[PDB]
């Protein structure tokens, strides 16, 4: 027909591109039945047909929680998956076992297990989404008239349809794809979509393309809308990002692999168990073939880690908490680990790493550059006065005595910043001056002028513009803390090279002068666009630089995380001159090898190569200008495929699909778009780079925490199943009930992960470099200490188990009694064992230092008293564990059997064997 989906065409062009074809943009009218007074007919079927052909500008909004979906995927944990399976097992076996049927005692305790694993997760992640829900939730959209024919005025942004004329002024944004129909020196900061820092200046001839998402900078004008909904650019990114699926992190998967092997282990020994006491005992109705299975069920209850979860969930949960303390965010548990394993992180230029606000980077005045610093009072009151009376923007709040916020354009923000610090106070800076004429500024006229009416009599005439045109239009200068002073030809030239040297970098180039001439009064003439404002004979008084400088602080943090072995590149769309600038003063890009295409390449460069061919050098790319958000999707895909744990930091929408892609996507809090933000894992709500590497340090101490807590874990099972197996092969009796260790697990593990995740994070992390994704979870170290622990208990537990009647005073008064005595000291010998084993964890690797945090002796008092109630106490408690009383010389004894890990445990730490 006419633009049938064309017009997405006509935009994904070249700028300016396909647009001729068409009839430019007065001739797109009378397509999209656009009239330049009717924006839309009368009627609503016009408005219907728009809506249907070319969409509507609603974006689909993903939907979390929708039932109970968290809850299914704590239960699709491999480990639980094992844990479920033996725990129906088991359940039934016993229940038909015993042949009661009553009470859930039996099961109860595995049952528990996964039914708190799945109830922690559920409640932990549903509240971090909507906090996180809350929190990403900003108002970005403002809503305008549309200017159609000055029907249906002020409709929300989602009302918008293509074929309607809308107007754009200083500081709104843009809502929707479009072609600018006419304008006044309109400029936009594209920086949220493009990345580009300085704004771009939109013209109806030159560059007539207005992008969706888009903050209007500068000037005014009326445009015509394009592309809304999905057909954006801004809406096709939001849809190339969509799909997610074939994640598992890192942690994630080694814990699936040792859970696996554990498992594994367990289940072919308890199968060997089962066939040869089966052998046994019908050669060696029912056939007491039952309690033979339910051994083996609990042999292999024993033998899988039922607290793995537990630990790990409240290990995340205490670090992510910890972490919003700190001021980042982490959306899902599993990502609290996964910025510790990242290998390189790729950072936004625009509004990471760079405040993205222009602001006074260097200065000239009194013929020297006395950069920021405290100018002198003679050249200071005089600068104060033309920046305030030669501004078209302002300051927010001087009055009201808030924190000041600046308007206007860059320019005029960045004069109004170096004014302010410079202490200038715009409510008095703007009093005792009264401007009797102003010349703004013009883009025919680069300079802008104003006639001040200070409280003498005097008049002074300010002219602040480009750094050429004013420094040519001036014969003089204001030196420094004195009076004018003629300027010289070589004083010009000093200043031209300053002005050329300060261009050479990314800065602009804006100049102050001030020309003192007087005795007339712009009233006094009969029109005051008649007053000449003579511009000869002007005295220089301060030329300024303005950039978007990087971030305070930003490279120091840098510095830290390349430190850490976490290598940092800058993918970026703006310009690869601002972009090398920029990332030689974060410290991102050394001074070495800065022009060579390996360590930048420009976006077409990198996306040219076949995305075989963009593996072989996505390795050395360190800073990327000009880069489309599919070429930021390609390189973290490059570097992903290369085995990088790619983070990526970034806040524009044009990062999303790098976010998305890579393992761990950190958005800004507040500079960052909705749509990074809601692809982000994590989101930094400091808007700094030190919370990123507090983020990698915390990540760091999760992951130790983690492998602490799984040697603990490893040595519990691996002495359990060693017990379990040799008493059920010697006499068909396993002295460690399935309830006994299932409540070790439960309590134990839910107890010191957190007693261990105490430990505060050290910047002793940082001195290591990043886990290289591939080695065991279980370092070798661990394996020994565990062993070691696994095999004194083993030892101890089986003489006991095996001889304990006789060993143990009072043997065998009455059989039975006996019987269950030694058991109760096997089995809370164990826990004992266990809890001091614990304490050796908490400080492995060294002799312990025996100060714990006042937390940790809290709960280890809590485990003291559990179990001596447990024990001591058989109603209401100690019924399913099967324990009876125990005088004090038992408890001594078993007291005496956990002591004596503490000694073996610093002989296996100091020795290698
Ligand atoms: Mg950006």
């Amino acid at each position: 027909g006419i633009t049938p989906e064309q017009l997405v065409i006509m935009s994904k062009d070249h700028n300016s591109g396909a647009l001729e074809q068409y009839g430019g943009t007065q001739g797109l009218a009378n397509l999209l039945k656009t009239n330049p007074e009717k924006g839309i007919s009368g009627d609503d079927d016009d408005l219907l047909k728009r809506k249907t052909i070319y969409g509507s500008n609603t974006y689909p909004r993903k939907k979390g929680k929708g039932f109970l979906r968290f809850l299914w995927d704590a239960c699709h944990d491999l480990t639980l998956i094992i844990l479920m399976v033996a725990a129906v097992a088991s359940l039934a076996l016993g229940i038909k076992t015993e042949g009661i049927k009553e009470g859930w005692y039996d099961g109860g305790s595995i049952a528990f297990a996964v039914i708190l694993v799945i109830v922690v997760t559920a409640v932990s992640d549903y509240k971090q989404s909507l906090q996180f829900q809350n929190l990403n939730d900003e108002k970005r959209n403002i809503h305008l008239e549309v200017l159609r024919g000055g029907r249906r005025v002020e409709i929300s942004i989602y009302d918008i349809v293509v074929g309607d004329v809308i107007p754009l002024n200083i500081g709104n944004q843009v809502p929707a794809d479009g072609v600018l129909i006419s304008g006044h020196s309109l400029a936009l900061d594209e920086s949220s979509m493009t990345g580009e820092s300085k704004i771009v200046n939109k013209d109806a001839n030159k560059d007539p393309f207005l992008m969706s998402g888009c903050k209007v900078a500068d000037g005014n004008g009326s445009m015509l809308v394009t592309g809304v909904g999905v057909n954006t650019e801004w809406g096709l990114l939001m849809a190339s990002i969509s799909e997610d699926n074939g994640e598992e992190t890192p942690l994630q998967v080694r814990l699936n692999g040792v859970a696996t092997f554990i498992g594994s282990i367990g289940l072919a020994v308890a199968a060997a168990v089962l066939v040869i006491l089966l052998t046994r005992y019908f050669t060696g109705v029912i056939d007491d073939v039952v309690k033979v299975l339910t051994v083996a069920v609990t042999i292999v209850v024993v033998a899988v880690p039922e607290g793995l979860p537990l630990a790990v969930t409240l290990t995340l949960a205490y670090s992510m908490r910890k972490m919003m303390a700190d001021k980042a965010l982490v959306r899902r548990l599993s990502a609290c680990e996964t910025m510790g394993s990242a290998t390189t992180i790729c950072s936004d230029k625009t509004g990471t790493l760079t405040l993205n606000q222009m602001t006074v980077v260097e200065s000239y005045a009194g013929g020297k550059k006395t950069d920021t610093e405290q100018l002198p009072a003679t050249i200071t009151s005089l600068v104060v006065e033309g920046i305030s009376q030669n501004t078209t923007g302002s300051i927010f709040v001087p009055e009201g005595g808030g924190d000041l916020e600046y308007s206007g354009s860059p320019t005029e923000k960045a004069i109004l910043g170096w004014g302010v610090k410079l202490g200038m106070n715009f409510e008095t800076a703007r009093s005792q001056s009264s401007i009797l004429h102003a010349f703004p500024f013009n883009s025919e006229k680069k300079r802008g002028g104003v006639a001040v009416k200070t409280a003498d009599g005097e008049v002074h005439v300010h002219w602040k513009g480009a750094s050429e045109i004013v420094l040519a239009s001036c014969r003089s200068y204001i030196d420094e803390d004195g009076n004018v002073a003629p300027m010289t030809d070589d004083k010009a030239s000093f200043f031209k090279n300053g002005i050329n040297d300060m261009a050479g970098r990314t800065l602009r180039c804006v100049a102050l002068a001030f020309r003192t001439y007087e005795a007339e009064k712009v009233p006094t003439g009969e029109e005051l666009s008649k007053w000449v404002l003579p511009e000869d004979d002007l005295i220089l008084l301060a030329i300024v630089g303005i950039k978007d400088p990087c971030r305070p602080g930003v490279k120091d943090s840098v510095v830290l995380c390349q430190n850490a072995g976490v290598k940092v590149r800058m993918v970026t769309g703006d310009n690869v001159q601002t972009a090398r600038a920029i990332a030689l003063e974060c410290g991102i890009l050394s001074s070495d090898a800065d022009l060579s295409e390996p360590t930048l390449i420009e976006g077409k460069s990198f996306r040219e190569m076949t995305d075989a061919e963009r593996d072989k050098i996505s390795d050395k790319i360190s800073v990327m200008g000009r880069s489309s958000p599919n070429d930021k999707l390609l390189l973290v895909q490059s570097l992903r495929r290369q085995g990088h744990v790619v983070a990526v930091t970034g806040d524009g929408t044009n990062d999303a699909p790098a976010l998305h892609e890579a393992d761990i996507g950190l958005a800004m809090g507040i500079a960052g778009t909705e749509v990074a933000k809601e692809s982000s894992d994590i989101i930094i709500l400091d808007d700094n780079f030190a919370s990123v590497v507090k983020v990698v340090r915390w990540g760091r101490s999760v992951y130790a925490n983690i492998q602490k807590f799984i040697q603990f874990q490893l040595t519990v099972n691996v002495a359990a199943l060693v017990i379990n197996v040799v008493a059920a092969i010697s006499s068909g009796d396993v002295p460690l009930t399935a309830v006994q260790l299932l409540w070790v697990n439960l309590i134990m593990d839910t107890l010191g992960a957190l007693a261990l995740a105490t430990e505060p994070p050290t910047d002793h992390l940082m001195g290591r470099p990043p886990v290289g994704r591939k080695e065991p979870l279980i370092t070798n170290i661990m394996w020994r200490n565990l062993l070691i622990q696994a095999i004194y208990q083993v030892s101890v537990l089986l003489t006991l188990n095996f001889r304990g009647i006789s060993i143990l005073g009072l043997e065998h008064e009455v059989h039975e009694h006996a019987t269950r005595v030694k058991n109760t000291i096997i089995f809370n010998a164990f826990v004992l064992c266990q809890a001091f084993n614990e304490f050796n964890a908490r400080k492995p690797d060294e002799k312990n230092i025996f100060k714990g945090v006042i937390k940790n002796r809290l709960f280890m008092g809590i485990i003291v008293i559990t179990l001596v109630l447990q024990v001591i106490i058989v109603e209401f408690l100690g019924k399913f564990a099967s324990t009876t009383k125990l005088n004090w010389k038992q408890w001594l004894i078993c007291v005496g059997i956990g002591v004596i890990s503490w000694p073996l445990a610093l002989v296996g730490k100091f020795i290698p064997v």
